[PDB]
């Protein structure tokens, strides 16, 4: 109930949201049916338009104008903002030589400059090149200002997520904004687009750039714009703002465009209604900016224009139904379109299985355009798993296409022609950004970047602390003119054990064999100094990853790898080596073939045993660092050490097996060498991080030996490959990926082809960032290089796509 009775003269889009029922004059009370009787008429005039034209020039002051063209209207702040240009014989803003703004050129009072963010529902990167002949005010502010060629959204690519995402530098997961659509069974109580609900603050997780601006004492503007207020008058509101004394005057300012997503829902990314929408935007930006001009501005504000994700070319024809698939259809609620949630219809109905359901759904027809998933076997780099909200069975969909329940949901609702909410690493999902001003640098070109780092540089650019987020915070220093951050290496809290010759051979007991015989004081003091440590310079390139948590471990040195032994975790927790351009594969001899050996410098208390893995029926044992690389048949032995092996399902081995004897090779050889990092991770609760001990759901039978959910490796080489990875001046270049460890390739509809047919496939689809992998094993990489820290942190926030250009 609304006292709507109260009048809102003298209080047009007013900075705090009055209590009810107290009838509100705020930019969102719309939404609320709270608005005051009068607003319409005080706060949303539109008499005579949005321009000045040269006889309206010196007018009286009337104050039923949308805006006014009169003498007195800079002082107030309410010119039009073509006012200097068709009075006073000024020029557009866009039609001015850009030119470097080395410092910010503020007005009196301002005591940092302003940040303006210039938000773009559905703007695909591609429109950038594309649509250029027709957005000058967006190319020059594109080609003046700092921009990337495109900006990673996070998953899943719809609109609520993606901006939560931007406000508060977290992944859908933690900020609780999963969908556009969700039910959260903590609360028994949905989430849609149209409706009351989402606007209840429980849903609403961590903490955004307006909470974050408050309580450090930085005034933030009203950040939210009522559907039905037009753009011009959103605009003009911003530049009224701006006119306000200093000590009323936010600091922070929020633009959302509807457009061009709207029109892209019916006539696709590239139809050609599309032009229009397009021309609008840039006339939008020309306003804004012909606006800062005006009130001399426009050298000291900052602004972002940035974009939620893209848009794909989607029909109803391109509709895939579960009623092909599932006999039961009615027994489950789906969450439809370009993403699959599944869920029982109702929590009584205890013959609901979901492994029967993803059985039914697993490759059965040749072309199928969605694949099944538990929710925590989708690839890490989504982080789309730990939530309540999240569904345990998901459906990533084929780009260009559609999931539905049955053809009447279709049908009783072809319609749209555009839609997106795909994979993240969609090219059709990219969006934008352009940050512009005198914080930023001038005709920058930085490489793309994901969503999630944006919270802390708008901190930044406010000299604002942000809140614990997901951004790595120093990652995007190079966007930057000044305000950067400085960020200091996380100290190691574990220092390793350096063990020597302990133990007899005699002494252990673990059913393991090997045919080793045969044998000199050449070679003796040879073998010696490659396990103190000699040839560590070609295998550990960029320093030990540091151990970020409480553990007790060991360095283990070999002729032709490193490792760090985890007496804990019975296993290493990485494996370092350097695979140059001229190496030779060669094969693991017949008298090694089941050859496992103990090593003497780690007690057999602390090691694996072969007779675990007799017992086990459905476990077996691979090698972190492949035997088919050593390099000479005596080095080959220490491959085969007990300390050097893992578990791993006979299925994983055939992934695992063509990684070790092709793929490494290959890659050594098209970049000029290759240095890699492998081992394990535990991610039994599916959250992102490293788990303890105690958290471990799954041990190789009889033992004490902990499975790993996944195996990571990290490549590395020269960003010049014309030099060897192990002898580079300059840049680094890295790819990397974390491949879910399952009993099954039923992941890879085509896995009873040869794996020269899947799987380097399965590994382009788990490819992942140095970062995802630190968060998982605990560990810091890259301490020792001689390049900076902030470039560092940027390739570790580097993901290697696989998309074409
Ligand atoms: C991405 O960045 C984010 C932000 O940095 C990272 O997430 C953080 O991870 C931290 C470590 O897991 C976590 O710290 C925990 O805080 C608990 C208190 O949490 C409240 O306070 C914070 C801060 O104000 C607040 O933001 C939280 O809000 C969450 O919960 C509500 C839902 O009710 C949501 O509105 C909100 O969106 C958010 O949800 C998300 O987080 C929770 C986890 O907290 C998830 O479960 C959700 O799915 C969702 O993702 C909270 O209101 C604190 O209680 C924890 O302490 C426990 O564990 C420690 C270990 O040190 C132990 O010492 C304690 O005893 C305690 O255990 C007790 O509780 C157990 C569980 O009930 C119980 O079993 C035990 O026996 C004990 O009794 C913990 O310190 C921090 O909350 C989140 N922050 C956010 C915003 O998510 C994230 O890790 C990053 N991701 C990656 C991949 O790097
Ligand atoms: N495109 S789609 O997924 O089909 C789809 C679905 C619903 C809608 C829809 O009705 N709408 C109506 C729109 C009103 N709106 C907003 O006011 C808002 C504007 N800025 C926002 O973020 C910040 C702003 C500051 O800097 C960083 C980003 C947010 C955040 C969620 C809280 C919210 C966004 C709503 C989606 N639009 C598109
Ligand atoms: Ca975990
Ligand atoms: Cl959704
Ligand atoms: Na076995
Ligand atoms: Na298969
Ligand atoms: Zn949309």
């Amino acid at each position: 109930w609304t006292a709507t009775s109260g009048s809102c003269k003298g209080r047009c889009f007013e900075l705090q949201e009055v209590g009810p029922p107290d009838c509100r004059c705020d930019n969102l009370c719309k939404s609320y049916s709270s608005c005051c009787h009068d607003f319409d008429e005080l706060c949303l005039k539109t008499a005579r338009g949005w321009e000045c034209t040269k006889d309206r020039c010196g007018e009286v002051r009337n104050e039923e104008n949308a805006c006014h063209c009169s003498e007195d209207c800079l002082s107030r702040g309410d010119c039009c903002t073509n006012y200097q240009v068709v009075c006073k014989g000024e020029s557009h803003w866009v039609d001015d030589d850009c030119e470097e703004i080395k410092v910010p050129e503020c007005p009196a009072g301002f005591v940092r400059p302003p940040l303006i963010i210039f938000s773009v529902d559905g703007f695909r990167a591609s429109y950038m090149k594309k649509g250029s002949k027709v957005m000058p005010n967006i190319e020059k502010l594109r080609s003046c200002g700092t921009h990337a060629p495109y900006m990673r959204p996070v998953y899943p690519t719809k609109t609520f997520p993606n901006l939560y995402t931007l406000a508060t530098g977290l992944y859908p997961e933690s900020h609780g904004i999963v969908g556009n659509s969700m039910y959260d069974p903590v609360f028994d109580a949905s989430f849609h687009l149209r409706g009351r609900e989402k606007f209840n603050h429980r849903w609403w997780g961590g903490q955004p750039l307006w909470i974050t601006a408050t309580k450090q004492g930085v005034r933030a503007g009203t950040f939210f714009w009522s559907v039905s207020i037009p753009h011009e008058r959103r605009i003009l509101t911003i530049l009224q703002w701006l006119s306000l004394p200093d000590n009323e005057r936010p600091s922070v300012y929020a633009f959302y465009s509807e457009q061009p997503d709207f029109s892209g829902h019916k006539y696709g990314p590239f139809g050609p209604e599309m032009t229009n929408p397009l021309r609008e935007i840039d006339k939008t930006v020309g306003q804004l900016m012909d606006g800062l001009k005006q009130l001399r501005l426009h050298r000291c504000v900052n602004v972002i224009f940035v974009g939620d994700h893209g848009m794909e070319d989607v029909t109803c024809d391109r509709t895939e139904f579960l009623s092909n698939y599932l006999t039961n259809v009615d027994d489950i609620t789906l969450v439809p379109g370009t993403l699959g949630r599944i869920r029982a219809k109702s929590i009584n109905n205890s013959k609901y299985d979901p492994k029967t359901i993803i059985a039914a759904l697993t490759c059965k027809k040749p072309d199928q355009h969605f694949k099944p998933y538990m929710k925590q076997h989708l690839p890490k780099r989504l982080h789309y798993a730990n939530n309540r909200r999240i569904e345990d069975i998901h459906l990533l969909v084929d780009r260009r296409w559609h999931v539905a329940r049955k053809p009447l949901d279709v049908y009783k609702k072809c319609f749209f022609q555009g839609d997106h909410g795909f994979d993240n690493k969609v090219n059709s999902m990219q969006t934008v950004f352009v940050g512009y001003g005198p914080t930023f640098k001038y005709r920058t070109k930085v490489p793309p970047f994901e969503n999630i780092e944006l919270y802390n540089v708008m901190c930044d650019l406010l000299g604002l602390k942000p809140a614990p987020n997901n951004g790595t915070h120093g990652s995007l220093n190079h966007l930057l003119r000044t305000n950067t951050f400085r960020p200091t290496m996380p100290d190691e809290v574990s220092r390793p054990n350096y063990p020597g010759i302990m133990y007899l051979q005699s002494e252990f007991d673990l059913g393991c064999t090997c045919d080793d015989k045969v044998e000199n004081k050449l070679e003796e003091l040879n073998k010696r100094l490659h396990t103190k440590g000699s040839t560590k310079e070609r295998h550990l390139l960029y320093g030990r990853p540091a151990v970020l948590y409480r553990t007790s471990y060991d360095i283990l040195y070999h002729t032709d790898f490193e490792s760090g032994y985890s007496e804990i975790f019975l296993m290493p927790l990485w494996t370092s080596y350097t695979i140059s351009k001229q190496a030779e594969v060669s094969s693991i001899p017949e008298h090694l073939t089941n050859c496992v050996r103990p090593d003497v410098r780690v007690s057999p208390g602390f090691s694996q045993n072969c007779l675990a893995y007799k017992n086990d029926k459905q476990m077996s044992y691979g090698f972190l660092f492949p035997p088919y690389l050593s390099s000479s048949p005596e080095a080959k032995y220490d491959a085969f050490l007990v300390t050097n092996m893992v578990p791993m399902y006979p299925a994983f081995k055939r992934v695992w097996a063509y990684f070790q004897r092709v793929l490494v090779k290959k890659y050594a050889s098209e970049r000029n060498g290759v240095n890699v990092i492998s081992g394990p991770i535990f991610d039994y609760n599916y959250d992102g991080l490293r788990d303890t001990e105690d958290e471990i759901k799954q041990y190789v039978e009889g033992s004490s030996i902990p499975v790993p959910t996944h195996y990571y490796s990290i490549i590395t080489s020269c960003l010049d490959f014309t030099q060897p990875a192990d002898k580079c001046d300059g840049p680094l270049s890295v790819s990397s990926f974390i491949l879910p460890h399952r009993p099954d390739n039923d992941e890879s509809c085509n896995s009873s082809e040869d794996e020269s047919k899947w799987v380097e496939e399965l590994m382009k689809m788990h490819t992942a960032r140095v970062r995802d992998i630190e968060h998982l094993t605990g560990l810091d990489f890259y301490r020792k290089t001689s390049r900076s820290y902030s470039e560092i942190l940027t390739l570790k926030t580097y993901l290697h796509t696989y998309e074409s250009e």
